[PDB]
Parts: C-alpha cells; structure tokens; sequence
DNA sequence: TATAT
DNA sequence: ATATA
DNA sequence: TATATATATA
DNA sequence: TATATATATA
C-alpha cells in the first residue's frame, strides 16, 4: 500500500539491500557537486557497522523507522549488530553532509 | 526600539539567507525529515531559490522575506539571483517536500 | 489448504501448542484402556525435552514432518532444543504404546 | 581599500 | 564595473 | 581444521 | 524446496 520513497536526501536513515546480504542499517551520504555525478537515481550509501559504501537506487532502500520492526532484528553477519547500535546511537559517524 | 528577528523557523518559511561573500539571498526553510541524522542545534536546512543550492544556517543569518523584501529584494547580477527573486514570488514551493 | 488431522494415533509425532509456549516437539501417547477416560477428542501428549505431559485436542496439534520447517527452529525456552534432538533421535523415549 | 565576480 | 569583505 | 547452524539465493 | 555462503563450535 504505502509506497517507499523514490527520492532521498543526504542524512536519511534506511535499511539498504544488496544481494547476498540481509537488509542492512545504512545512511544516505551527500553527493558533493564538483564530483563525478553518479548514475541517475542512485545514491551514495554508508553501511553502519562495516562502514562499507556503495551506490543504490530507491528500489533497494527502506526508510529506517518504518521498516525497523521488520529488518532491525539481530543477525550474526559480521558488523550487523554493530550497525544496529550505530544507527541508533551514532548515526552521524563519518557523515560529511552537515 | 527594534523588532527582533525570529529565533525559530518552521518548514516552509520564506526568508533571505545570508552567507559570507553573497548578497542576502531569496531562500526557504526546508523540513528536517524525521529519521535523518539530526542537524547541529538551532540550525535549519536552507534552500536557495535560483541556484537550488542548500546549506544549514542559524537564525542570525535568516531574514523574514516580506519584512525584509524591500531591503534585500533588489536586482543583483550574481548568478541565479534574479531567477531566485522570480521563484520566491512565483514558485516558492519548488522541490519543497515538507508539505 | 490441507486440513490438519481431526484424530491421531498413539506414536504420532507432532508439534503441540500450549498457551505461553512455542509450538513444541511432542508425541501422541497411548490411551490405556482400563484408565479413566479423558474428555472427547483430547489426546495424551508427551513433550520432548521436558518430558512434561498434557491433554490436547487436534486444534493444538501439528503433524511433525509437515510442520517441521515452520516450527522446528532453535528456541531458548528450557528443554526446547533438547526436544528437537529427541524427536529426531529418540522419539520413542518413555513411549509405552508399542 | 582590496578582492571576487 | 559592481559588490563583496 | 573441520564440524554444524543459520540464512542467503535459486 | 534445495543449495551455497558465512559464522560459531568442537
């Protein structure tokens, strides 16, 4: 019913989905102008816990608060439980957008 | 006796915003989305008309638009400025997501 | 879809549901003739792991093989994981039916 | 008065 | 040449 | 090092 | 439902 966003803003907290991985606590990073532009509708993603990065479209992104109940369960994948801690307690770690 | 400028703003408010090196610039207070990294205290997300640049500014650099329009609303050759004046009058909701 | 059984036979392996507990690896025990009769359509249940007993009706009983992958997940409740072990490895423990 | 636009 | 600092 | 478990994809 | 991957335990 309620659709997920088709646009995100730097700072937004999400779960982000990559093949092979559980839906992962993540953050939309800023895209500095004066940099090479990414493909359209792809956002720079920061994964909590692992501090890995990637570019993902809205199809793979899930607003954190709305989907927390579903995706915020403990998982033994390396960095995941640390990620859950950070999205709650330190969601601005290494964030340069503001 | 002088009317103080606001110490708090709300999403949707139209202002002139001042950044060092620029004229007071037609702008809008954007919303701060729930479930985002929280901004520095007493700083608001700003949308600059004409350029569509953004920044975070506190109230000391923010000027209610209609109150300060006759002071800051003059034409200016800085790139995007006159387009900003057009937008704040004619399309102040451009790219606004607050409501 | 497929209905669950309305009657059971001594020796049948099931998950049995009691209020407050996860669906629990269990067995249909024999009903000795020459014993006080239970209420109709209630079966003597043996719970694996805890070796507790109760009388339950078919509303609360689930064929083990059919429902194993839904209910056969690890659980921290005392006796549960031992019950999972027994229903696979020693289903006839204390079984007097045959 | 000097600098950036 | 403007209009910024 | 090599087991079993848990959870990812197909 | 079956297989492959990643993780904990022996």
């Amino acid at each position: 019913a309620r659709p997920r966003p088709r646009e995100y803003k730097a700072g937004d907290l999400v779960f982000a989905k990559m093949k092979g991985y559980p839906h992962w606590p993540a953050r939309i990073d800023e895209l500095p102008e004066g940099a090479v532009k990414p493909p359209a509708n792809k956002y720079p993603i920061f994964f909590f816990g692992t501090h890995e990065t990637a570019f993902l479209g809205p199809k793979d992104l899930f607003p954190y608060k709305e989907y927390k109940d579903k995706f915020g369960k403990s998982n033994k994948r390396k960095g995941f439980n640390e990620g859950l801690w950070e999205i709650e307690n330190n969601p601005g770690v290494k964030f340069t957008g503001y």
